[PDB]
């Protein structure tokens, strides 16, 4: 009764929805908000309670085991992304890592699209391949023989147990083809009789400009810290995704201790009311942004922003995956690093900074900074070049935005 | 340099301000949000530091340690907002406009008011202020110069005109006072008598975005943030915004009455106003058409009290020269009565029933039997209040949404 | 149930029922701690119960959704602790007497005081409230019930008697009024005007834990909550209680101006009275420690005004007969006048140099130029707040360092 | 200056320390409090500001604090101070706390000994997860046994390299010890025969950082629950890990890789909390050995009770005088009724909260066979001494005459 989906028929808007999906205000005395639970100690009616409880959750027994203010952001970010379940833990790593403990052992191998977000390549690379887990990278995303050579190079060495993707990646917007893997992981549990559990981190787009679980994958992992939060003042992740996968992350999440605080909780819930607006506005400002940029009266730059990317390849996975461009985009400055440093010196309305999908405009040098760990050569074929700059539109108006960014061009 | 307020010689735009204007990250490490001080003690340099700190505060010596460091930021972006010199902020609507009337009001003076006012203001004026020897004189009709004009010479046969205090557009029919003509007729009032009353005009239901009184000459708006400014129905705040030695005025009450705004609300007002733009303009949109699907829907006519929609040419001359858009707090009124109204209001699925106004979800009432069911009927008349009016206030969802569900309660009601 | 005030017949220790009463944790989930409601807006279950709801609010039918829930909690919580029948808890201390003076006062009404009053207040007698038409009558000596009955006298001379108000222990010299004697006082006087005016106590200094002014037939105490009950001078509030009949004409007074206090404050008070006896006791008993160690510290003769260090015989006898401890906030005198009391008070390490009162952290001020700079400089020197005296206010510290800091301080200056 | 640790040679008492030490008010505007940074986003000045961040935060450059949020910082200085480490870091839970030191330091093959009973969730992360990642565990039998302790290393290195030597002592329900010191001195004489040493590892949740410093006995690191004591309102979930400053660096660089971090307002309450964290650790171990004495000799039945206070073994006594100032206020006692009589004691009071936390404002009671102990086998449970007549309480603030008339109820009702 207070999950409601639809009208008479006809489903409600998302945006509809953050207001009251999965609250009933009339058993929290009629308060229009959810109270804030700030305590995870809740105590039982009776002892015969305390050791059925233990009962259930040690499943000695046959199915209050949710905190109240994580369970309603559970829901509604599952809503938003059209799964049937979620798992909010305190930050995008540690929802990444729940996903990682839930279901890798040693000897197993998973495939990866690249590049990765620099903290999950840390997690794939450093810490679990010395836990005996293997990675084999998907040459190119937009080519489904390329991610099926992956999954059979992967199948080689030991069970495949996830593939992992980031679509569109950081910085360059580069795109995997979700329905392509889809079919290539048909394909390969054809051919093998057991299918890899598919994962996309859709930090960059989602939940409302792109939906994995609308294309078959099994989990998509966000950091609510950029978008959803959208205020740059929380940390936060999530899982969403079919039912028992979600589950062994939350019983994961439950014995690692990664739980969603429930004041963090508290943001979310009032970030997601709006959560609908702010990327709709993000998104056409750097839309807009983006255009002026690639043709600017001053200085020709590569602009690597969905809408500019003119590859048909690109433009048909982008047409059927993604309903949006997002607001994370990048361009790319004649000459190194030098130029870059005197543009982004010359800005007073981007703030230089490495996060992503704040309220406020973000601005960051990826070589010099997010990237600046990988060696020059594999930066370079990554796309990840000198001079390029990448931004992260927020609410500022765009013309503002642009007024800012002619400023620079003039300076530098 | 932490007040810029153009880009190459032109003006930023409000809702670029809100991200920044007034506070520099790099006086607080490079945070790119306000800090919260969740404190109001602070500690002197030294001693004297101390003493020279109250020689200042108290006049003893002429002249920020003064402000608590997170109002400050609410302030300077909430008078930016609305085209002020200064804003204060305060623990609530009820207490800013309390702050107004103490700092102003004295035994003796008399006020000039619009009707329908807000029902807490009203029972300031009527009740606590009156009882304390200040005289109230209405303006009959806010579309009227002339009627202002008598309102204040019937105020000054009493005493000093103090204050003029209006508000626009009224609740909930969303009639209009004429600021412009309002200012005429106090400049002429000030021509006649040689003194001008302070002008004052309760913000909340269009401000600071359709509505700024500060561009028609008046002195001081005061605003229930409480409502659309906070917008998401949790933080409870007041501000006043106007000229410089008015606001300090009130500020010099607000400390002595002791209703500053807490600090953790004032974080909560910043983060706020990063989206106030967004949702008050998304608000009114959709309230617009739903407003405009009321006026035509095929079950049965209805008056719809929504700016937009009201054809008088007083009012449409008045609401096109003052206002930039509609808001989202409108009535309707059924045929019938109370009976009609509440098989109307609990068929709804996506209105909540509730008094306030301004939030991110959509709310409704019906005020002859909640706001307005204290007080006798003749000011149910005045306000506009009949047994089939309903007040609905517009949230961010979505429109297609909004409208499938008064087109359920009308069937299902009918 | 969840107002149970006894165990087995005896009644409840405070720190113990801090924890629990006014909450039930099943009504709650299971919650052991009550959660916080951070919004103002409650709705109905349908438009009739709007309609019923506003039928009770205007008294068309007789009487919880008329109160927040996390303020009802603080309140209950307060009126429990210093034995009152009723609380309402505001934005500020400054709220909460403003509240009591909007409440009672009316153009031509007259009040009696204590003197030396809280700057705040003062401010609101001699300025704002004066302006509007309300004259105060000031007592010469509180530890006499003849100048009580004097004050009430002189001000019925001028008109109407509504408000005695005192503040015991007084700010900054803890100076007394003498509670049992001014309430046989306002006997006298209602048997001589036919009417009695209201009493109202600033509990601040040693409330609840210490002074209980309900006990002596005081008919309202106000309380700074910024002070020892929040504790941790990172919330500010204010609180009034006592007899239910003037605790709700407060209440209509704070709802119509707006002085509620807000929901996360109200949580943040809920957390600090879990230990507010706790930290109440810990910080009067270094405060006696301190004090005896400055009574007769190896640098310099000075006064000390604290209750246990004032020797006279009617300040002992009222002080036992009305309070259970001495509070942490005191005040000494230096000889070197203002010049010497600025010294000091820079060479200290431990205290802070800022004018609140009743933190975790030891404070210190220079009254004559701060709190009470205020104040005429006559009304001053006549209520003992002198160019030489330094007030602090101790905290948590430990009582041998905060020692050490003071003997640094004499040594520095 | 903002860490100083002494006034005139003599160091300051922990109870002074928590009020300033890590945190210059004149740094913030002389608010006496820190302000709460509520984000995790800090702008670089310039670009070049930028790329020498992550020239050090990777390591490519030495560190000439920009790496440290300024709220986790002032807690990581304040627990550090209080157990005598020489650094700490602060996660978002006791157990992401103590999985950061499981995944810094094992690897597939390694082996851990550690002491029994554990805590329930970390008892889970060794059999369970760790096992299935190729770990391998051991248990000390007695660990007031040097004997027994080396006997423990010795089998768990015939099985691959001895990583952690993991304790917790006292032991939870049963405040049953480890004899740290002698614990030391096996790790010596193991590190002398096989020429490597395993990383000591003490869950110092019971009695610290008030009652035992582990750091003091040559345990390189503690691991605590913030959320019982040190917190101590049942309010906030938080994990610290205090000890070598190597040591702790290598559990912080898998905190941030593990996105493990303790969020700002948590760390906000935290700093709150830790001003009162001596009064009321000390408050609650008074009124623990007064409810402990009462039970000892309770008029209505026989009951063994398990506070330190009362264990009169002499090698018990001198482990705790020697390595404990005090004795906490969690301990169990034991019912001869079972199960059973347990459940009828536990739910005939009114003032203990039947739940399974323990180091709140509140005192909590709960049967640990059933719930805290309720996942390891039988077998396990039974040898550890939790058996099925247990009942563990932990006292918080409540008057000591209160609790013990509850007690005294549940007896006379059973």
């Amino acid at each position: 009764s207070y999950h409601k989906k639809d009208i008479e028929g006809r489903p409600l808007h998302p945006e509809t929805q953050m207001m009251s999906y999965g609250f009933d205000p009339f058993l929290s005395e009629g308060a229009v908000k959810p109270p804030v639970f700030l305590t995870s100690t809740f105590a039982f009616r009776s002892a015969e309670d305390g050791a059925d409880f233990f009962d259930i959750v040690s499943g000695r027994k046959p199915l209050r085991f949710n905190h109240p203010n994580l369970e309603i952001v559970e829901d509604r970010l599952a809503l938003l992304d059209g799964s049937e379940a979620a798992v909010v833990t305190s930050s995008g790593m540690s929802a990444i890592s729940a996903i990682f403990l839930a279901f890798l052992r040693p000897g197993d191998q998973l495939v990866q699209s690249v590049p990765l977000y620099g903290g999950t390549e840390t997690l794939i690379a450093k810490y679990f391949r010395e836990w005996g887990v293997g990675a084999h990278s998907i040459d190119n995303g937009l080519s489904p023989q390329a991610i099926g050579a992956a999954l059979e190079a992967a199948a080689q060495q030991g069970p495949v147990r996830l593939c992992y993707v980031e679509t569109p990646a950081n910085p360059t917007n580069a795109l995997i083809d979700l329905d392509g893997m889809r079919r290539e992981l048909d394909a390969f549990e054809a051919r093998h009789g057991y299918r890899p559990i598919s994962v996309c981190d859709n930090t960059l787009l989602g939940p409302i400009f792109q939906k994995p679980s609308e294309h078959g994958v099994d989990m998509s992992v966000y950091s609510l810290t950029k978008y959803v939060g959208g205020h740059s003042d929380l940390v936060g992740g999530g899982v969403t995704g079919r039912r028992d996968l979600v589950a062994k992350v939350r019983a994961v999440r439950s014995a690692f201790g990664s739980q969603l605080d429930p004041h963090s909780s508290w943001m979310l819930i009032r970030s997601m009311e709006t959560v609908v607006l702010r990327m709709k506005q993000a998104a056409r400002t750097a839309s807009a942004v983006a255009k002026w940029l690639a043709t600017n009266p001053h200085q020709k730059v590569d602009v690597y922003h969905p809408e500019l990317i003119v590859d048909d390849a690109y433009q048909a996975v982008y047409k059927r995956q993604c309903t949006g461009a997002g607001s994370t985009f990048a361009f790319v400055l004649n000459g190194g690093r030098a130029e870059a440093f005197r543009f982004i010196n010359a800005l007073h309305l981007f703030k230089s900074a490495v996060s992503l999908g704040g309220t406020e405009s973000l601005i960051c040098h990826p070589a010099s900074t997010t990237h600046s760990g990988v060696p020059e050569a594999a930066r370079k074929a990554a796309g990840v070049s000198e001079g390029l700059i990448r931004v992260s539109i927020g609410l500022e108006h765009e013309e503002d935005l642009i007024a800012d960014l002619d400023h620079a061009f003039r300076r530098s």
